[PDB]
RNA sequence: GGUAAGUGUACUGGAAAGUGCACUUGCC
């Protein structure tokens, strides 16, 4: 659909990924090759590129004809391509060390990228997937609005769910947006650029699907008091007493609003919710739609 | 109150944009 061909920009992106000399990179959805021409020009060790659409191959291969052995083009679907088997076991560096010599770079349709960052976020929770090499970093691409929420801060206008879901597992710099006018063809949206480094110590240590559930119910009624959406974690019968103990033990003023909660206010609540989940087995599958 | 355009707007973990709401106007 909408492609990025401006060398000034494709360069700026690969610059904002970090030093890439003799590194290994996985570019998702290379497309016409703008991003990957620039990647190739950062003297990398090898660039693996996975692309769903066969017709971008002739052109992508002209780029590899220009840098032989540097570019490995793989005909694959990003949402199912198992990158963990894609590079040498040699590059696995431990989680407390520095990020491995492995980087992800992507400019995919927002249709694909948004779900991807979700399945990749829990991949970081579990330290599997692309993160078997351990705290591998990512440079990807979202509609300016979505880029904003990912990096939004406690109290910001656009502090939403992916604020919490991304920041508790990662350091999340949203380092610049670019105008839709820069794209062939220009969409009626601006485009934003976010970098992720997986956090050594995550800001919350509970199963991903737990704080996925917890953060959801908070941001449910986004400008009301937090307790009014929270309380829906609990079936009608227990709901009053339960919500009390939860806010009590977690130490949260219920007048607080979802956008005002510290990334640690969340750690607080989930620890308490995990406790009362393990004290009541039939509680974590409760959802009000019933 | 029903529809179309406009303008605001809210929400979005379906955002290369979508939908909901409000108001005004034209027509019914
Ligand atoms: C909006 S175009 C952008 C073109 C190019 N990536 C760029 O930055 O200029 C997105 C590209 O991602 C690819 N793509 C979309 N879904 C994909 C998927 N599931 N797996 C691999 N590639 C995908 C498409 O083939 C297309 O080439």
């Amino acid at each position: 659909q909408n492609f990025l061909l401006d060398l000034r920009l494709t360069d700026k992106i690969v610059r904002k990924a970090g030093n890439l000399t003799n590194a290994y990179v996985y570019e998702v959805g290379p497309g016409p090759g703008g991003i990957t021409r620039s990647i190739l020009n950062a003297d990398v060790a090898e660039l693996l590129v996975v692309e769903k659409d066969t017709r971008f191959i002739p052109g992508l291969q002209m780029l590899s004809d220009a840098a032989p052995g540097k570019l490995r083009i793989v005909h694959g679907d990003v949402l199912t391509f198992k990158v963990e088997k894609a590079f040498s076991e040699s590059l696995k560096r431990p989680w407390e060390d520095d990020p491995p010599n492995v980087h992800i770079i992507g400019n995919l349709p927002f249709s694909v990228s948004t779900p991807l960052i979700i399945k990749w976020l829990e991949n970081i929770s579990c330290r599997d997937g692309p993160f078997v090499y351990g705290r591998t970093q990512m440079t990807l691409t979202f509609q300016k609005e979505v880029a904003e929420r990912l990096a939004a801060n406690t109290g910001s206008k656009q502090r939403s769910r992916l604020s919490v879901m991304a920041q508790y597992l990662c350091n999340v710099r949203h380092i610049f947006t670019i105008p839709g006018q820069a794209f062939v063809p220009k969409p009626e949206v601006d485009v934003g650029v976010v970098h992720f480094t997986p956090l050594i110590q995550p800001k919350i240590e509970q199963p991903f699907k737990l704080v996925e559930k917890v953060v959801q119910n908070v941001f449910q009624f986004r400008r009301k008091y937090c307790h009014r959406g929270l309380r829906m974690l609990f079936p009608e019968a227990q709901r009053l007493e339960s919500t009390g103990r939860l806010l009590e033990l977690a130490d949260i003023d219920p007048t607080l609003r979802p956008r005002q909660l510290s990334i640690s206010h969340f750690k607080s609540l989930c620890d308490v919710y995990r406790k009362m989940c393990d004290e009541d087995p039939q509680l974590f599958a409760y959802n009000f739609r019933e």
